[PDB]
């Protein structure tokens, strides 16, 4: 396992353009697109990132690419961030990868609430940090996914992957 691995598992692969779990129209390896309703808009920004007209459909690799630069956003987002950093560099490889996927599902914004969490994640109190992840919107909306994360921050161990 691998964060590569790991997200698309949680994420799955469609080459169409498809709505996400908010309603949100995405591709490829949950690649967001637009909040906008209009599909027009979506298919803009599809073009914008694909570099060619696209009518809603890419291909495998064009979806993998686009994965590619979203990890690596993800990491790079969490590295320049004064609040992300300390923490994720507190952490072993595998918990990385769980903060990772969760960046990339929510944002950096969509983690701001999560200060309790990430105190507790930092001082490794791994259970409660368990039990505070949890109480959230992301668990209640998301709860297979957000288990499989959670449990991954809980043990350090890829078993709710396996
Ligand atoms: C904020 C959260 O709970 O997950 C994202 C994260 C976690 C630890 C370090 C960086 C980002
Ligand atoms: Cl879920």
């Amino acid at each position: 396992m691998n964060i590569f691995e790991m997200l698309r598992i949680d994420e799955g692969l469609r080459l169409k353009i498809y709505k996400d779990t908010e309603g949100y129209y995405t591709i490829g390896i949950g690649h967001l697109l637009t909040k906008s309703p209009s599909l027009n808009a979506a298919k803009s920004e599809l073009d914008k990132a694909i570099g060619r007209n696209c009518n809603g459909v890419i291909t495998k690799d064009e979806a993998e690419k686009l994965f590619n630069q979203d990890v690596d956003a993800a990491v790079r987002g969490i590295l320049r961030n004064a609040k992300l950093k300390p923490v994720y560099d507190s952490l072993d490889a595998v918990r990385r990868c769980a903060a990772i996927n969760m960046v990339f599902q929510m944002g950096e914004t969509g983690v701001a609430g999560f200060t309790n969490s990430l105190r507790m994640l930092q001082q490794k109190r791994w259970d409660e940090a368990a039990v505070n992840l949890a109480k959230s919107r992301w668990y209640n909306q998301t709860p297979n996914r957000a288990k499989r994360v959670i449990t991954t921050f809980r043990t350090g161990t890829w078993d709710a992957y396996k």
